[PDB]
């Protein structure tokens, strides 16, 4: 008869005694509030600050006894954001928020249902730009494990804990893509349970793994620098005396492979350690000088070294030649077999 | 007699038992919202965030029966934004906001009109930037289909159900024009109802295809490539011998091509897949090195190749001369026949 | 005796059945509401997205008979801002907004004063970022028309029309320069008047005829480019044989015209069509590329071609030289005085 | 006995008729506000938008004798910004100003404090980002004169005066550096008293000197610049004959000179006139060009001109080369014995 | 009984006189504020701005009397965030602030709790971007200290004083790492007391040094420009004569060793001085630049230098051949070992 909004203007109002200051179960055992997230938005994953913007629907479900009516017919009295503020809420934060914001278009994009027996369900839209750091050893070949965390930040861990249910405590909107890489299904679910010289505050936090799409990087990188390579040895497969067909051809290679260097390291943190790319890289700039090296070592013997004088003189020429032809993809091929093995099986 | 702001104020206020915080027909039948959009601007479409900025005009109209005045003598009572808070409206937000806000300069930007029998219109501007993602399989020449999608956030399908209105749901400004795009005319209009452990609430969405403007990237990239492809061939309309003017305007053409590959990949996305600019940057690279190969091809011939030596010497550096004026636009036409129609039937 | 602001709290009070929910001559004429801006700062023209801020003093007029104080012996009563949410004010817009804001440091910069015959003049201090579209064909020659437009947003036709002021619609401050452009006195003033399918809506707009500041592209692009088409030929006045001076030098001239010619497209929107910067690109491009063609033309004479055979090879070889040292100037300055008087009457 | 904001909240409440919306000596003389500034922080002084980001401690001072207690024991009545808008404030706000923010952090960085005879002090912390034009005729030897200014805008001249106070206008913090400027002590002090058809308006403002840092752009642009014309000429200190040492070696100088005069203007808004930088990178390409141009000349001798004949060939190539191993260094040193005094006079 | 919020209502409410404008004290003793913070996240440490990003726990501690409830059974009230604007607090603000901001996500992340003899905890969390300047002398090996600091805004030295803590005053969150540094453990700790004409306020403050990553700068910038000085010496490791492999192969090491000279000053602020980035880049220059000033030296004597006059040939091009073997790695050997140990002292 009575209508929901007027009658819950009563079941929370200064009569009842209802305090939206306090928390339920006052003086008790501390509330139990159970949170599981829908990731709608993911991805802006940027690794100069190391941190990802996502946009999360943050449900969170405790139980009140003060609001838990017996008579009104229905099961679930929502409420309008309007009266949000007028009951009471937990005050979750996020760890490593790095900036966050609501979402306030044509409403405060907010949800809250009241169940019988005081059970409060309490779902909001946030945008997040969590941070992450991130371990850039095997580059183009790295797991990264970017993390949210959850914590209250005015009661202890003996007022109010938090925790995930065991009803999907993660779920994924369905068409949700990344551009660069490709979130596992398998999410870790764990505590991290703070303390400080204040107390020791409540934690839960879930762990995204999140392999790379390694495409990109073989299209513009490795292939490019996989010919040159290719260019280095048929600029080898040549004429009988040292030319400039040897000369200009060598240090083509130089160039590009330095090009294809240069613009390695466009968008990359300025990290100490050494990472996957550069160690590819450097290979494909040594086997770059290893064809101007020969070369010289062929210029080194063409200066240098009339029958018995011209039969000293290819005694050498054809022993570099038929060696490189052969050593050449040795050295080379050796190297993939090791190179991309270490990257197959971290 | 009594002026409208005056006369609304008891039409919804504590008297006549008017409340906002209650949807209209409760406990009967959801309540129709029909919506129709206009959009002012558009544009600002980046590829690499994959998003896209719009302002619109929000417009919807339900359907008050406790707003429905008879006596009044006019047919249209509107309402300043400022009482504005004071009516029931819909929940409406965008599943894919990332970011929006209203427009507040010297007023808020909100109309708000009420017809006699209790028909509510409510139009709202608003600055989007909406996700979408990009697919870039074809890049120069696909066809993005952007959508944008309106769901209720706290109401569920029995309560609240959203319909566009069959009286152009989708307008557009008259002069909106895009920098690099055609927004074509057919706009689909179709559901994207949405499940969740909350319940099911409702979604209209509508669909925007946007064609590229190809003449772009036909001035910046195809055309220079498509002359150094000449380029390498007029340097192959040479003289007799072999000769310096085959060698620096061999590797003119290597370093031109790479540099018209180097700028291509500037503000693009690091999608994993391979583009249609790739492989036509591809194959102009590859027939640029098929002008050095066919010069050390002519070395290979020039340096191992006296009537009878003479006649051996010129009898393999033209029967690879006199091919190659007709092999290399052979299999280059041949490969525009085949590039230009996939991506002219798709 | 009683101060003015004591004496306005009840000439709009509720006293007096003041509403400022409702404009004045209700259900009457339409409000003439007569309009002036003051533009102290303006630029920051971006061409990548189209617009330009700007940052006024827009002033309103019109006429409260409501307000018409008669016993007060001043003339003119002024308002503070904190209670100028307490009478009519018109609900402008601009109709290509794209953001805006008020300004608020030390006081809401908002004036506000009243006549005793209920005239009320109205100025604050908005800045803007005003959407422009951008045509680009004769891109360093261009007269850009970039426009602001003012509209209603509740009130139609019948109760609401704004109209420029005869006294000076547009002012502009004394020292205005801009960084790259010209703002022309000629201001044009006309009407835009919407229609929507809620009904239409009053419009005025005002269009600023911006003209470049083609100096800067003068010195950076034209003169290096105008020397390098010099610098093609005095390398063709050269020596009587072929020689490598006529190579190095040529393809000099193709480095640093492309050079040019990737720098050239630095900060331009990707425009499907063809601007006037590109057409001097192509030129200075064209003839740096037939320096290299009579260099081959010459090898093709040089390899080809004892007194009787000697005389047939100079008899080529200057036929083409004392040509080119006409023809290529011919040709050049005939494209000079076609390319700058069509970039002179435009 | 009673607490001062106790006490003030009679000084200044409803009884005793005081009125914040109404300036002091009202119907009387104008009110005298004197001003003065404390520059915390000062810089990011960018040229593409010829602005500048300033932090400042405004300090404002004027009388109010209604607020002139009498009976109160002590000198100086402090209050929190919670009641400070409970009195009468001047509408100070910044002709210039693109942008400004109030700091709230922990607490209104507001101060405000009352003597017995009405004097009232009132600080305020903002950041501006404040327009200054960029005059960039002499770019590196520059010294630039921003300027900040400090208007009324609804008080007129006959209602509100303001001035410096001569006990320090302009203090400045201790430890300010600029990254790229310096900050000279000698701050000009002036009226820029407004007139619109408002009415006139007081305008108080000071100008800041301020210097460039040259020797940056002497590390990066200058002393490179100065080798390779030292590069130019040590090729030209070479053997006998034309070699390729003097081919190489002479683009080599037309590759540096070029690229230093890329990277010269990175960051630089595109400016209509020319600037000192250019003259110096033309100049800097001019006696480059001229390394070339006389190795045409010696090939122009080298090619043209048996004892006799012999004879007539060393008869030129070395008269042209004793020469420019004396008039280079002429031609330069005289360049920059005219370029730097002009450089060091204004 | 009465629960504590209810309690706390008439503690400080109107009731018993508590004014929050008023701080604890008052007339009497300086109230004595302790303060320790707790470093969240720390970084993006831009020296284009020179400035900084953390985020803390600012936690404050100081004793009001009139909070101090005796007969409440428990030990620690605590306060929501809605009732913090009704007790006092201090002014606390940042002297280098540049912008900062509170976080109010699903709550105002706001702490306060009473303790029974009126000890109040009030812990908060802020985002800031803090300024500090840097020395970048010895650019990739310098320890920077950034500072931050902490005054009173409204209340001098005489009423109120800042502490650090004792107890650990800065603790530092426990995986935080930097993307480019290392924060040392030794936090220096000391008072900044300010004077202005306004009075004298309190201020501490903390000095964080920052030490760099130096392997990044040893990756990118000094390992490649170590190998072109070796390849700038195999390339004299060379045949007898002097040859066009001396002649490319040294301009190789000029374009390579500007090359990584250009991308050095990438994102380096423009500071006057000298850094230790140049005089590495320098010398790595000059020995590339004396690489082809030995082969102009051989030139200088292959031009000018049949038994005799072939002995005088060699008696020079040796003597100069088996001295750069052996005084090119002595000047260069002594170079690393006066330049690293200074960079290795300081
Ligand atoms: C919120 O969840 C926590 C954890 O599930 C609940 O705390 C647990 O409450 C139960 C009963 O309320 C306690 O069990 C009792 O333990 C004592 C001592 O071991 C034993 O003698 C009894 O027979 C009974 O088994 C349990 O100890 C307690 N655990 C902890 C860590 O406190 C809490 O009750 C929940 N609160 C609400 C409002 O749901
Ligand atoms: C909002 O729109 C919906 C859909 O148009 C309306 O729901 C429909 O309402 C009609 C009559 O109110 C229902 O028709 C009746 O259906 C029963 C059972 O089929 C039949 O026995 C009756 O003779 C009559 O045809 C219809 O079923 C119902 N459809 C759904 C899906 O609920 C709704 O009434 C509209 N509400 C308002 C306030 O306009
Ligand atoms: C606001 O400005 C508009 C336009 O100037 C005013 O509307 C005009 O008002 C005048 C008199 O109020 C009307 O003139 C009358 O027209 C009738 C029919 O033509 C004629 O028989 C009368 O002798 C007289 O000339 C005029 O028609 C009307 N124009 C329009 C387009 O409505 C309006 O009155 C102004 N309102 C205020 C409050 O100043
Ligand atoms: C604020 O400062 C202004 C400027 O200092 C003050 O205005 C000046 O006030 C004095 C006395 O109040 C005026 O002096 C008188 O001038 C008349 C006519 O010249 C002369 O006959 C008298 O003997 C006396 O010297 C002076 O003219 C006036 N100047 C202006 C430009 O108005 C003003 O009084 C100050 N107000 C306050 C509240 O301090
Ligand atoms: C806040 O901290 C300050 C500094 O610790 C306290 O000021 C100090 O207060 C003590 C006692 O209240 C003063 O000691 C007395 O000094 C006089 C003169 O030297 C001496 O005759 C007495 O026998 C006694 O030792 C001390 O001078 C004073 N220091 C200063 C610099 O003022 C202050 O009391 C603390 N306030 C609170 C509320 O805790």
């Amino acid at each position: 008869p009575m209508p929901p909004s007027e009658f819950l203007d009563k079941l929370m109002g200064k009569v009842s005694g209802y305090d939206a200051r306090i928390r339920p179960n006052f003086k008790g055992p501390p509330v139990n509030v159970t949170c599981n997230i829908f990731i709608n938005s993911f991805g802006s994953i940027a690794e100069t600050t190391m941190d990802y913007r996502v946009n999360i629907f943050l449900r969170q479900q405790w139980n009140d006894p003060r609001l838990a009516y017996s008579e009104y017919p229905d099961d679930s009295l929502d409420l309008d954001p309007s009266m949000l503020d007028s009951i009471w809420k937990p005050d979750l934060f996020f760890a490593n928020e790095k900036g966050a914001n609501f979402h306030e278009v044509t409403t405060d994009n907010k949800l809250l249902r009241i169940s019988k027996n005081g059970n409060v369900l309490y779902s909001i839209r946030i945008t997040l730009v969590l941070a992450c750091p991130m371990d850039l050893k095997n580059f183009p070949m790295d797991v990264q494990t970017c993390i949210m965390q959850l914590e209250s930040f005015g009661y202890t861990m003996n007022d109010l804990i938090f925790e995930w249910d065991e009803k999907g405590a993660v779920q994924v909107a369905d068409g949700l893509t990344l551009p660069q890489f490709i979130l596992k299904e398998e999410k870790d679910l764990r505590y991290c349970t703070k303390h400080y010289n204040t107390g020791k505050f409540t934690c839960i936090e879930a762990r995204f793994h999140l392999e790379r799409q390694m495409g990109y990087y073989l299209i513009q990188m490795y292939i490019p620098s996989l010919l040159i390579v290719i260019l280095s040895w048929v600029s080898f497969w040549i004429n009988m005396d040292a030319a400039p067909a040897r000369v200009g051809l060598g240090i083509t290679t130089v160039l590009t492979m330095t090009t294809q260097s240069s613009g390695s390291r466009a968008s990359l943190p300025k990290v100490s350690y050494v990472k996957a790319i550069d160690i590819w890289m450097a290979v494909c700039l040594l086997f770059v000088f290893s064809a101007l090296l020969e070369y010289a070592a062929v210029n080194f013997i063409a200066r240098q070294h009339v029958e018995e004088m011209r039969k000293l003189f290819i005694s050498r020429a054809k022993r570099i030649d038929t060696v490189s032809r052969v050593a050449f993809p040795l050295v080379f091929l050796i190297f993939n077999i090791f190179y991309w093995i270490t990257y197959k099986i971290i």
